[PDB]
């Protein structure tokens, strides 16, 4: 395996010591394979149902629950025969929760798809090699190809390994590197080595990357590297080495787990400490077993009271909902947990072309020199109407319409555009529109031609179909395209050698038409065509040319410029070696400049404002383009990244400038920069790590497989709907319309989602707090079980689940986007808020406990044990002659529990209205504000009633319907909550800062 692109064909045949005609010898193959391994990507990690299930049972809370599920299972295995049969329902349900919860997690992961797996979609199953053991070619399994052996590839074939090309068996070799480099059009490959050893893939012209397809031709080559060592394998590793943090809310959930675990434990110790006097009781097992059973069944209750068993159910459903809500807006969220992290984006890095602009090129300014008379000079600027690739528009000089033909200079310019260009136009009748056939910038020159047909060649009486390439093909027939010197990033330009065809044109026969970067080509021009004549390119004329070139790329126009020239006396045909990108630059010299063409890549409509939104939203936007920084910066000003007069010294760098900086300044640059032009692949990944060293949540756009590494490391990777599948499977979200503004819209829903989501979480949590309080008093005072596990779960999954999810539909704040990005480390409940719930729980804990006790003593239905130990109720059948002239079974009664459970239920509907706003009073933000809320509160109540009356139910919950007067008591107990909160809110509102 090597750096073959820089090495020569021999040197490579040398390195491996393999014969180009024999290939590797069967021995060499065994040796080579055992030294370089199979040519395939690392096997998938092996996870089994077992591990997968065990993982479900790793969470701390899930364990705490599983444990209680047993104390319960055993306790229920100790009931009194017929006194109870429903005994086994408490433990059975907890399991269903855990069983359910597991089943989810597993189905969740089975349906998951690995971004690293997608890559394997780019590995051919078979390949063709030439080995010593046979004369003819052999079609083996890609996996068995080895670095060194000879391989031949042809059209259709997907490249197997990273190959250095030895000799092209065809006239030309075209490859589709789209995925790995991002060049839609098939490029041309050669055999000559590339000097630079640190070259980027795009410039390795003698290289075949594994996974890319061969568009046209057939060639032979020696395998540079295989497996994880190939260009794609290097990506697989960056991705496999990339580790992703958990959603801040996912973190908070682990945080809350550890903590709850502590508290519960302390509660136990406290509870034990309270009932310490028991160490001063007569020594004899007077319910030694009846007392332990008691605590254990309080333990299990205490557990289901502290854990919000329906919260993950609610969050998952709120996320799924908003998700669809976004889909309608072209934002396809792949992972639900992300809708949150999205909301916290502080930096968005977007590619320019496909997303910030339309990528729908069009030329709207031309200019040909009009006169050179020493120092005096005058150009001929023009403007061209139309943004579409449609052959409709006109040409104007000072806004005044013109027939292009009248200018000789334009007749030349025009041809160059049709001849040099490989692209073309087509018109699909189904959609009734003109379509770009080749590349955006060339296919533009195509429509430019059409719109200015120099010869007036009448075409009006044509259909749109044929109208598409009319004026080009006109010029296509005039000259004969002999051969083309393709584009090369060194000389930044391409050309075409042309013959006159039919005689009478013989004189000035062979010509050479060039088009490339202005500074580039113009420095190679010794002449300038003024009409049909020519004149020595002089300094004055050159300054004037390069001056206009800058107003066009730097001015409010933000135009990309193409210099069009011509070599009048082109080197003799045979004196040219048409297969070495290196010499083409030398063949494209001694040129006479004819004129430049300025085209535009219009920014999308909804982009300007989207950029403004981010300003208000405190989100930094960083552009990633291919433009030079001169125009890059212009485009950045045009859309809003920069002000029109804003300084940009240390806020816009280039791929080189950046690299030329020491790791320190490099880092410093990233916290201020915004426009990054001509950026290599490695970069996207460095810029992310730096933005991270500043604790920022960044977003990164990408389309191809080369972006996957970066996308997988950005907090939120955004893939293009039009982009590769690997890219998509690597990102958290996808943009159907590839439109940057879709990103922003997405971020806003994230802030909206987390806001509502925020509340129902605070809501379900407080209720769990109050539930615990109840249990704590129940045991701290030795009272009869006020609330039972079975009941609690109902209230936690259903009675509170409905109000909870509804709170997810709270009307969004109007200023959501006028506030900076949320801090991930922001706790959900602290300070003053902590206290309110500290007080609310403290309340319901009292309301629930007391509600039940009040039935025992003080009620007309219940036996007033009033101000006498209801508490020592356990020692009762024995001690009855003392303080018990009644039946020791009242305590098992349903009325009492059915009391607390009702006060709990009504207090949780009341606390659901208090959760409509953290600090706004209901008198201000009335409950009717959120209809869904009220509706569910009805569904909930009726559900409560259902389990009270419909016969089968009451029995299992240990609940007996209570009459019209007991109910009124529930109200006199619950309702005060609303007031307690209004007060506590009023405090926040008016004294404590805020
Ligand atoms: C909870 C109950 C109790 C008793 C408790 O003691 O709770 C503790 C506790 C741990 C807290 C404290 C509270 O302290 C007390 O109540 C003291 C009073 C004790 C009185 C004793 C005598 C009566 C909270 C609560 O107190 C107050 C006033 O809200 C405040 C905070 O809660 C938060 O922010 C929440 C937002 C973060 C947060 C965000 C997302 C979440 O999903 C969660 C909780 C849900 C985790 C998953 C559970 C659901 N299901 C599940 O796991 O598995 C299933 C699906 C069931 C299978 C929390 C936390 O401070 C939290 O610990 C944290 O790390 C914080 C800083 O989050
Ligand atoms: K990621
Ligand atoms: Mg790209």
């Amino acid at each position: 395996m090597e750096a073959a692109h820089s090495k020569s064909t021999e040197e490579c045949l040398a390195y491996f010591g393999v014969s180009e005609t024999t290939g590797l010898t069967p021995d060499q193959v065994k040796r080579h394979l055992e030294k370089y391994g199979h040519n395939e990507l690392p096997a998938e990690e092996g996870k089994s149902l077992w591990e997968l299930v065990i993982e479900q049972f790793e969470d701390l809370l899930v364990r705490i629950l599983l444990l209680a599920a047993c104390i319960s299972f055993v306790l229920a295995w100790f009931e009194e025969g017929e006194e109870t049969i429903t005994a086994f329902v408490e433990p059975f349900v907890i399991l269903l929760i855990l069983i359910a919860n597991a089943i989810v997690g597993v189905w969740q992961e089975r349906n998951a798809e690995n971004a690293i797996e997608a890559l394997k979609e780019y590995e051919p199953e078979m390949g063709k090699v030439y080995r010593a053991d046979r004369k003819s070619v052999q079609r083996i399994k890609a996996r068995d190809i080895v670095p060194g052996d000879i391989v031949e590839v042809a059209v259709g074939d997907k490249v197997p390994a990273d190959i250095r090309i030895l000799s092209i068996k065809s006239t030309t070799l075209r490859v589709d590197q789209s995925i790995l480099t991002g060049e839609s059009v098939s490029v041309i490959k050669h055999t000559e080595p590339v000097p630079d050893p640190r070259a980027v893939n795009q410039d390795k012209k003698n290289m075949l990357f594994s996974g890319t397809n061969i568009a046209a031709g057939k060639a032979l080559g020696i395998v540079a590297t295989t497996g994880v060592s190939t260009e794609i394998g290097k990506i697989r590793d960056q991705m496999a080495a990339t580790e992703q943090d958990k959603t801040p809310l996912q973190q908070k959930l682990d945080e809350f787990g550890e903590q709850l675990s502590k508290v519960i434990s302390l509660i136990c110790v406290a509870v034990w400490l309270i009932n310490i006097g028991h160490f001063n009781d007569p020594v004899h097992g007077g319910s030694w077993i009846r007392g332990a059973i008691y605590y254990f069944k309080i333990a299990v209750a205490l557990a289901v009271a502290a854990i919000p068993e329906g919260l993950p159910a609610v969050i998952t459903t709120c996320l799924a909902l908003g998700t669809r809500r976004m889909a309608k807006k072209n934002a396809i969220v792949r992972s639900l947990p992300s809708v949150e992290t999205l909301g916290c984006t502080s930096v968005i890095c977007s590619d320019k072309t496909g997303t910030l602009t339309t990528n729908q090129m069009s030329v709207c300014k031309m200019f040909i020199i009009d006169k050179v008379d020493g120092d005096f000079c005058s150009l001929n600027e023009f403007s061209i109407t139309g943004s579409t690739y449609a052959p409709e528009g006109e040409v104007l000089k000072n806004d005044k319409p013109i027939r292009s033909g009248q200018f000789d200079g334009l007749v030349e310019l025009a041809t160059i555009c049709a001849l040099c260009n490989d692209s073309s136009l087509d018109f699909n009748e189904t959609k009734g529109v003109y379509e770009k056939v080749g590349e955006a910038t060339e296919t533009a020159l195509t429509t430019l031609v059409e719109k200015m047909n120099v010869f007036n060649t009448e075409v009006r009486n044509l259909s749109k179909v044929e109208r598409a390439n009319a004026c080009n093909s006109v010029i296509r027939q005039l000259m004969k395209k002999e051969f083309t010197l393709e584009f090369s990033r060194d000389r930044k330009s391409m050309s075409v050698y042309c013959s006159p065809a039919k005689s009478s044109r013989a004189a000035v026969g062979n010509k050479m038409f060039v088009k490339g970067a202005p500074e580039g080509v113009i420095d190679r021009c010794n002449y300038v065509r003024v009409g049909t004549t020519r004149v020595p390119m002089t300094g004055p004329v050159k300054e004037k040319i390069l001056s206009v070139i800058k107003e066009w790329g730097t001015g409010r126009d933000t135009l990309r410029c193409l210099a069009l020239a011509t070599r009048d006396t082109p080197p003799k045909r045979e004196e040219m070696v048409l297969d070495d990108s290196s010499r083409f630059m030398e063949y494209e010299t001694d040129l006479t400049f004819v004129g430049v063409v300025g085209m535009l890549d219009p920014p999308r409509k909804e982009v300007m404002g989207s950029i403004q939104l981010c300003r208000d939203a405190g989100i930094r936007v960083i552009m990633i383009t291919g433009d030079n920084k001169g125009t890059a910066i212009a485009i950045c000003r045009r859309i809003g990244i920069f002000g029109e007069n804003e300084e940009v010294a240390d806020r816009a760098y280039t791929g080189r400038e950046f690299d030329d900086l020491p790791l320190a300044e490099q880092r410093e640059a990233c916290r201020r920069a915004c426009c990054f032009a001509r950026v290599e692949p490695s970069h996207k990944s460095k810029i992310v790590e730096y933005l991270q060293s500043y604790d920022e949540i960044t977003a990164m756009t990408g389309d191809g497989v080369n972006d996957a590494p970066a996308l997988k490391k950005a907090e939120i990777g955004i893939a293009m709907g039009s982009g590769t599948a690997v890219a998509k499977t690597a990102s958290e979200m996808v943009l159907a319309d590839d439109n940057f503004s879709t990103i922003v819209a997405a971020v806003e829903e994230g802030r909206a989602i987390y806001n509502n989501m925020k509340q129902f979480i605070r809501y379900l949590i407080s209720s769990n707090v109050g539930e615990v309080v109840c249990i704590f008093l129940t045991a701290a005072l030795g009272l009869p079980e006020a609330l039972i596990p079975v009941q609690l779960l109902w209230v936690n999954l259903v009675t509170d689940g409905l109000p909870a999810t509804a709170l997810g539909f709270n009307p969004p704040d109007l200023d959501i986007m006028d506030r900076p990005p949320r801090s991930p480390k922001e706790p959900l409940i602290s300070g003053w808020l902590f206290f309110r719930y500290m007080a609310i729980g403290g309340y319901v804990g009292a309301a629930t406990v007391g509600a039940a006790a009040w039935w025992f003593m003080y009620a007309e239905d219940g036996p007033g044990v009033t101000y006498h130990q209801l508490t020592h109720f356990m020692q009762c059948t024995e001690d009855h002659p003392h303080f018990e002239g009644l039946d020791c079974e009242i305590f098992e009664a349903p009325e009492p529990m059915t009391m607390a459970l009702s006060v709990l239920v009504t207090i949780e509907m009341c606390n659901a209205l208090n959760s409509l706003s953290e600090n706004q009073s209901l008198m201000r933000m009335p409950p009717w504000v959120n209809i869904w809320l009220l509706g569910s509160i009805c569904l909930s109540m009726s559900l409560h009633f259902l389990i009270l009356y419909v016969d089968p139910l009451p029995m299992i919950f240990k609940l007996k319907a209570l009459d019209l007067t007991q109910w009124l008591m529930v109200l006199k107990i619950s309702l005060p909550v609303i007031g307690l909160d209004e007060i506590l809110k009023f405090i926040a509102r008016n004294y404590l800062e805020g």
